[PDB]
């Protein structure tokens, strides 16, 4: 769909069979989630953002579907704010910026 | 114009007389740029993400023009690693996400 961005653009998000709300954000180069039990092996890996580093939990081929389109890629799980979905999932269901 | 997500969407903008790279960024609810030495009064806000909190100055009524498209409104200027535009500036251009 368009969505216009006059809010927040907060969708319904699916991992691990569970249901969550995401920020699509297009200054994320990753996806970053908030503390959950993710289902499979990970590696530690730290993530810089406006604020400073913090440490995360990298799941690699991880199934995530948003509003309808699948993707499989990389998912980190750590003390982030808000749930972001980054520009490497972004791209996986064809999200482009139009002015 | 549609820009993909395949890489960090960075365009140029003039603020102040100045040009400058900034990031096209839904997830960023204000806008948000490096140091610079913009004139008349602000007031001091905090914003957070990944990492925590920086201090920043909040003018209001700025000039932004990205890409031909002009804009006016808040601008937040403070120690951030990247130029930043968000919602407030982008619903101004008529920006959108697309899937
Ligand atoms: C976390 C979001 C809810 C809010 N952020 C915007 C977000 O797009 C930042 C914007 C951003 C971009 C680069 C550097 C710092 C901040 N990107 C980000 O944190 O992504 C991280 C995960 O993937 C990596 O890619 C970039 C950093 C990593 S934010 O920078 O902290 C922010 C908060 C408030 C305002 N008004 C403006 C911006």
């Amino acid at each position: 769909p368009q969505i216009t961005l006059w809010k927040r653009p907060l969708v319904t998000i699916k991992i691990g069979g569970q249901l969550k709300e995401a920020l699509l954000d297009t200054g994320a180069d990753d996806t970053v989630l908030e503390e959950m039990n993710l289902p499979g092996r990970w590696k530690p890996k730290m993530i810089g953002g406006i604020g400073g580093f913090i440490k995360v939990r990298q799941y690699d081929q991880i199934l995530i579907e948003i509003c309808g389109h699948k993707a499989i890629g990389t998912v980190l799980v750590g003390p982030t704010p808000v749930n972001i979905i980054g520009r490497n999932v972004l791209t996986q269901i064809g999200c482009t910026l139009n002015f």
